[PDB]
């Protein structure tokens, strides 16, 4: 306590227990003051597929949603070739060692100093009763190396729109409005620190493993099955084929591949696709309220090989790539790919539809024929795998309230959630500056300009399947590359930059269909 | 207590129980040196109907009196369609965090 | 009991309490002889998407499955303006005050 | 219990003590089917100050309100001379012997029968969440006669109106429509009964004497007061009276008269009047939402001697008189007039207004002046009396509830009550007639003709004030005509009619001012 003692200790580390495991974080941030102590609207213009209206909040928020923040590439290595399983338990969240500091500028030269009486507020929100922006994968979340220091991102949601005139971006009387001071929250000092706790409801373990067989191929090849078919029609008479004798295809089976849809499919060779000024018209859409948004990402549907799809998997980048855009005759060093292809034993493929069915009656004169199927829901018998979690992907969702929704797991992977982490949100309590003399009702327009830092720590308890297999020959497994390189793999460069080589799929260890 | 440690926390809410009712509010105030450390004596001229004596202090006031300081819209929507009447019972006040700032 | 007393008292209004609410109603029926005390079969004539096999019964039946039955427009009113959610726990169903004529 | 026992007896007496007293009535009802099994809409037609809109109801009541439903002309007689005021205090009521009835109509036969097996359903409304309409000074009450039967009234109110075209008669958004089944209610057959008990609120007593001073007169003769006023400014200098030697009207007092308005009044002597074809123009009005209504009865104003005013006071009417109008070169002799004369003492009379008062500045040059008062409101050292309660009037009213109300003493007479006395409904439970044997969804349009009629009863507590006066010389009291007649006061005539000759102010005994 005091301006003189620190209120924490700086805990990064992870601990591996035989059942639970531990997981602790440390980084530290900073906090400016969003919208000068305002809060405003923010809409779009004229009549469009993206039209939007909202408000922008001067209040920031911690995200530690992404995985790579909680794991290190060598945990999440140990992690995901010893293991079937995992799925989060408890957390634990801290805030200490506050300090708010005023800027004051005189001509160019700015005079930072620090002020020891300013406060900050911050308070958990419980009870779900704000708009939850996390889980739709944005940035501002931790870094993923522990030393890095980063900004908070700032608060803002967008409420319903309705149309009128030519401008679609009108306040429907039901958008609702919410103000953040509406809350109870705790004003701290730098002296004193925050801290809450929370637990996970009980969800599945998300599936480290690939199926060691295919759908089609459950059976055994020596003996024959006793299901008898219609073969041939041929000499005005019915022949009955026995299923059996190693013909694959006209077995029986009791389950059939998932659902998905067919998807465009672009080389990734780039003097092989056709020469499109950008991908809009040829991608997968769905329309809600009268304005088409793409689907992204579709059902766990892998491509063909050498084949990608655009927004159908996630993507991901390094730290040298900056702006909004990257080019390269293949695709960039800096991108990080994804891919499903360890889902193509129970899922279906994009590259064509999910099958064929009879397309007309027939008769003596007239020959039967078939038509096919481009996209296929879902039916009973039907298994599927769900999308893989990955180092730099999101962790939960949040399930969103509704009459009916079916096998809710977030379309970008993860764990879908009721009751997810709360939304912690952080503000800079204004501070006026000197006021005139004589009375005025108005606003006070004039504040001191100000900011804050200090460090955070994030604790996960997670609970991890232990994999017992025996399969007699050895297993694909994560390696560091095997190559010498100008720099280490997942390391700091000459200049001091963290890169990420890879994303680390958590799917490598076979497991029985 | 000290230089380093908060004196209070921010409550602003609405606690709607059947009976009872318990309205939550807080704000940030900025006040002046009014009169510059000095009474004063203020009066009109002349005869009319608009003429005044009276004094000018040195001292400033909270003023909560108005409604829609206590309520938001959106319980005072809550509040006029489900009831036949309301009256005040008890009120809490606090002043906490200050701090003095020299020009 | 007997001839000349009533088995039953009229209640019909709406009781609302915090968590739970409770509905009463009560109404007056006319019961007739259907099918002059028999059952008889039904059915259609001809191929076509609507045809038919059944029984007509001579049997009454007490349908309150609709909603507006058991609440006023002030009570729905005052449900749906206040809250969120409702669902069904009990009934409790009488009959009462039988008297049977003939023509 | 059961069809051949009865379920209560005949009670109508009434029991003297020294301080309550006990009052008991019953009397026999008839009960029809009003509306035929509905509710239905009533409203006017056109712009006018008569116009409303509201529902009548198939739906009875039972009103004792008035007096002499409770008090015999000799009970009457036997309470105002010896006592000096009375309240109630309790009261119970009962109804029993329920019998219901059914007509059957064969050509102009009338067939009636006796129903066993049918019901009627009753209750009292204790929370007054009905529109109260008793003591708006109805008709339907009991019969001042214990041996006459009556038919009970049937039940109706009117609600807000509000302007539309040419039609002030539509109906506001506001408009309450009040269904009385959607109340519990107790439905009895033949063999049970109903009863209730009451209990009135602490009111203060009415008072039942008339004063023996007037407020002008309140003072020793014998004896000048101390007080000096100016008399007289003659002769360029004042000249200070002092208060006495025998003359009044220069006298100091605390009190002053009652409020009060001036009112037309017209001489008991036809030959005597302006030839009116009608009196609405002459009369005190009072609007409200812009149209006007006759105010009636006035403050307890009394006329000149020998004149009266139209509904400033209160009038009733024997029971020859039927129709809506009588006439004769005097006032009728059916119709009751009422005197507020004893009152002149504290009231005001309506011959002349209040007073006078300054109407000018003076100087040397210019004389002073006065102007009248027609009209006084309340002030401060304002005392009155409130009108009489009769014989024939009302007992109570309910103060409606408003923000503010002042000495809420109603204006006909009686005892203001927050909580009045529960209103008492009651109807024919509907039985229908036959339905066909083909389903229709339709409403039963058909039912069966019957009625009911049983006996019912009333106990009322008084509770009296005694009276203790030391005057030295009689009294005037309420006495029974000194003249022999062809028919006997307050008796039945040869035809068989009950016939009240007076209304009986309860004022007659003196008391101090
Ligand atoms: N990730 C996740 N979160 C929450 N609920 C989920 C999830 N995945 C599936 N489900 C649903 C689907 C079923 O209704 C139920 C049991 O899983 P069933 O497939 O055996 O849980
Ligand atoms: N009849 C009746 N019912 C109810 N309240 C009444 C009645 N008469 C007067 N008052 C009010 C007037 C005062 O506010 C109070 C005490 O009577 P104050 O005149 O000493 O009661």
């Amino acid at each position: 306590d005091g301006v003189g003692q620190s209120s924490g200790n700086w805990h990064c580390d992870s601990v591996w227990m035989g059942d639970r495991v531990l997981t602790k974080s440390t980084r530290t941030w900073s906090l400016p003051t969003y919208n000068n102590h305002l809060y405003k609207q923010i809409n779009g213009s004229g009549t469009g597929d993206a039209v939007y209206f909202g408000y922008s909040t001067p209040w920031g928020y911690f995200d530690f949603n992404r995985f790579h923040c909680h794991f290190s590439p060598r945990d999440w290595q140990r992690l995901v070739n010893n293991h079937w399983g995992i799925r989060p338990r408890r957390l634990n969240f801290k805030l200490f060692n506050i300090q708010v500091k005023e800027v004051t500028t005189t001509d160019g030269t700015k005079t930072i100093a620090n002020n020891l009486t300013s406060t900050v507020q911050v308070f958990a929100d419980t009870e779900h009763q704000l708009p939850y922006i996390l889980g739709s994968a944005h940035e501002g979340c931790m870094p993923p190396f522990p030393a890095d220091v980063f900004m908070l991102p700032q608060y803002g949601y967008l409420t319903l729109n309705g149309p009128g005139s030519n401008n679609n971006n009108l306040s429907t009387p039901s958008s609702a409005f919410y103000c953040l001071e509406y809350f109870p929250s705790q004003m701290l000092r730098t002296g004193n620190n925050f801290v809450f706790t929370y637990e996970f409801e009980k969800v599945p373990f998300h599936s480290m493993f690939m199926h060691n067989q295919a759908l089609d191929r459950l059976m055994n090849p020596l003996v024959d099955q006793y299901l008898w078919y219609l073969d041939a029609t041929s000499g005005n008479n019915l022949t009955f084929r026995k299923a059996g004798a190693k013909n694959f295809p006209e077995y029986f089976r009791n389950w059939i591949p998932g659902p998905g849809c067919r998807n465009q499919q672009w080389n990734k060779v780039g003097t092989k696709n056709n020469p499109q000024t950008g991908t809009w018209a040829s991608a997968n859409k769905w329309r809600l309220q009268g304005r088409l948004n793409k689907y992204a990402p579709g059902q766990p549907n892998a491509p063909a090989e050498g084949f990608l799809t655009n927004a159908g998997d996630l993507a991901f980048a390094n730290a040298k790539a900056t702006g909004a855009t990257t080019a390269a005759g293949t695709v960039p060093a800096d991108i990080l790919l994804t891919s499903e292809s360890e889902t193509t034993t129970t899922n279906m493929m994009s590259n064509n539809g999910w099958g064929a069915i009879a397309s007309n009656n027939q008769n003596a004169s007239v020959a039967p024929t078939v038509q096919y199927e481009d996209s296929a829901h879902v039916l009973p018998g039907m298994v599927w795998q769900d999308r893989d979690i990955y180092l730099q992907g999101p962790i939960w969702a949040k399930i969103p309230e509704t009459d009916g929704h079916f096998h809710p797991s977030p379309l970008m992977g993860g764990f879908g959630l009721k009751n997810p982490p709360p939304q912690i949100l952080i503000k800079n309590t204004p501070v006026p500056a000197d006021p005139p003399t004589q009375f005025s009702s108005q606003k006070i327009n004039s504040f001191i300009t100000q900011y804050s830092t200090g460090q955070m720590t994030v604790e996960i308890e997670w609970e991890l399947r232990k994999e017992n297999s025996k399969r007699w020959n050895p297993e694909i497994q994560y390696t560091a590359n095997f190559n010498n390189s100008a720099n280490a793999q997942f390391s700091v460069n000459n200049n001091g930059l963290y890169i990420e080589d890879r994303t680390i799929g958590t799917r490598y260890l076979t497991h029985t269909l």
